């Protein structure tokens, strides 16, 4: 992959692998989510971030996901080349935004798009801080100056408020525990695991007859390596669902989201 | 990737991804195992296979893993290029063998090697069978005629007999269930999941202070999407060695057995 001519976005092509595909012989949403992370990470390295700034490191500050929104029109088939373009944008003192565009490498058609909101947190106290002037200056030089949104439409699904699922849930998957392959290089549970965990409570008949079109996820708390999770789902309707990930014991909310599925 | 000049092996280069690495910033054994599968699968496609032959599809026969043996000297770092060469060999009427060699793309040094034994089985009844001559003929044309082994040594750990772990186990990880990402395109639990499940019962302090050098795995039964598994480990030993056992949570039916070898960092 490489940064574009202007140095304000990054592009990378991926060939879909045999183990990356589902029952339909196309990449899973978890494979797509892993690819968004890989292209975002390679963009971070290409601009010297490797995604902390020097001032964030001298202050024990880290970027954490608050919201992730993915919309897939066409899942690439096993063997196809998917091209992904990604870029970051400052949102004042609120935080950063990272956007992605997925294209079919042969036709050039847009096959998917994602948006993510990131916030500043102290790595130690976990207290969230508003972005200071110094951090914005270190970041803005690698961002487009004019707004560039993967989801520009007036009143779009990427900015919708998500409600809390009320008990009893229609469907559930209980006792989910993260294994070592669910941890990143810093021993934290990876964001992709939560997507898989949310989808575990969707009935197999829905999965077999429908394709996932949209997924919006709100991150409230991190799941530890020793925590046990319950995944809950209720139909709110195309088929639409409301989801909730909470700790098995105390019931502390860790995630909430919505999914939209189209008939095949 | 592509087949070699002679058409008797396949080569492919892979760049190690950010999400593919562990705490050491190097590819995990599960990432390596996924890469062996990807290169083996791309070799099957390059020579006209599904890897079933015309006669195997006509008889509802499939290839299933019986043993997998991996030995890693150096794990590639996040960003490095690993080159893998793979090939198949017939073992008479017993089954097929698939071998792999992993090299550092910059130095050309061998950083790992794997060997796997495969057996013929009816997809419906799950009954094993010795390979027929018609099937052996369709396969042999894509295999080296002279023997070509990733593990040639006169006494090698890839062919050692593995005993059954006796209760009580020293360490255990209880209630492991496969999720949808553990299933392949045919809704069967992936062989990489079993590797991860075996390693779940190894203590975190062993993992933190040691690197995995060898892993031999014997496949006895398939784990279904609705089955629950217990992973058991006992130390059998500078180097640390373990004996492992995966069994169904309920009845205790053995699904896997293996050994691991770990050296100090
Ligand atoms: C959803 O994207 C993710 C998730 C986790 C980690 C990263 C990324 C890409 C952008 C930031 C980064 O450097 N790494
Ligand atoms: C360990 O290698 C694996 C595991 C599972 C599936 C496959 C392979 C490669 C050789 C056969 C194949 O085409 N697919």
């Amino acid at each position: 992959g490489s940064l574009t001519e202007d140095g304000l976005s990054y592009k990378e092509k991926f060939v879909v692998r045999s183990y990356e595909v589902g029952s339909n012989k196309t990449a899973t949403v978890e494979t797509i989510a892993n690819l968004l992370q890989e292209v975002g990470c390679n963009h971070a390295q290409s601009v010297g971030f490797s995604a902390t700034t020097t001032t964030m490191r001298k202050l024990h500050l880290i970027w954490v996901t608050a919201r992730m929104h993915i919309e897939i029109y066409k899942y690439p088939a096993w063997g196809d080349v998917v091209e992904i373009e990604t870029w970051c944008q400052s949102e004042g003192r609120i935080g950063t935004r990272r956007d992605w565009i997925l294209k079919d490498s042969v036709t050039g058609e847009v096959t998917g798009r994602a948006t993510s909101k990131w916030v500043m947190m102290n790595q130690d106290t976990r207290r969230l801080q508003k972005v200071s002037d110094d951090v914005r200056d270190e970041y803005l030089v690698f961002c487009p100056q004019e707004p560039r949104l993967a989801f520009p439409e007036e009143n779009n699904r990427s900015l919708k408020k998500i409600p809390k699922l009320e008990d009893p849930a229609q469907y559930s998957m209980i006792g989910l525990k993260p294994r070592r392959a669910d941890l990143d290089m810093n021993q934290h549970v990876n964001n992709v695991t939560y997507i898989g965990w949310v989808l575990e409570s969707i009935p197999q008949e829905i999965v077999d007859t429908h394709e996932l079109q949209v997924i919006t996820l709100d991150y409230r708390r991190e799941c530890q390596q020793d925590d046990v999770v319950d995944s809950l789902t209720t139909t709110t309707s195309d088929s639409q669902f409301l989801h909730l990930l909470r700790l098995s014991g105390d019931g502390q909310e860790i995630n909430r989201g919505t999914t939209l599925w189209r008939k095949k």
